C-alpha cells in the first residue's frame, strides 16, 4: 500500500507532459486522498485528477493535475511509461 | 513574433528539469516574464528552437520560485540573441 510508480518515457504534448510530469525523475507517490495508480486513472479517464510526485533531483515533494485521455492521439491515457518503484536508467 | 535565447541552466532547476540545453535553446512560442510569474508552481507549455537540430520541440516547464535560488526558473535568458563567446 506505500507503492511508488517511477515516471519514465513522457510523450509530447501528451497528458502527462501537460501535467508536467518528468522524465525519470519524478515518482507517484499518491493521489492527494484508498486506490492504487492504474485504477485510479482508469475512473479518472476524461477528468482532472490530482497527484503528490516526488523529484529525485529536486529531492522535494509537489502537486501535479492530470487528465488521462485516451483519445489525446497516441498510446494509452497519460502517454508516459510507468515502472514500479524505481528502475535504472543510465543517461548516455 | 518574439524569441527569448536560453543561456546558463543551473544543475537541478527547473529548466534544467524541463530539459532546457544551454546557450543552443530559444523559446520561440506560448511578456515571456509575466508568463513565468503566472505560472508560478504550474507546468507552462513551450515551444523550443534547438540551433544544433535545426528543429522545433515542445518543453514543459513548472517554475518554482522557491527551488532555492534566484527566479524562479534557474536559467539565465536574453532577448533574442546574446553573442556569447566561450574562451
Amino acid at each position: 500500500s506505500e507503492q511508488v510508480w517511477h515516471v519514465l518515457d513522457v510523450e509530447p504534448s501528451s497528458p502527462a507532459a501537460l501535467a508536467g510530469l518528468r522524465p525519470y525523475t519524478d515518482y507517484v507517490v499518491g493521489s492527494d486522498q484508498s486506490e492504487d495508480f492504474f485504477t485510479l486513472i482508469e475512473s479518472h479517464e476524461g477528468k482532472p485528477l490530482k497527484l503528490m510526485v516526488y523529484n529525485s533531483k529536486s529531492d522535494s515533494c509537489r502537486e501535479v493535475t492530470v487528465t488521462p485521455n485516451a483519445a489525446w492521439g497516441g498510446e494509452g491515457s497519460l502517454g508516459c511509461g510507468i515502472g514500479y518503484g524505481y528502475l535504472h536508467r543510465i543517461p548516455t
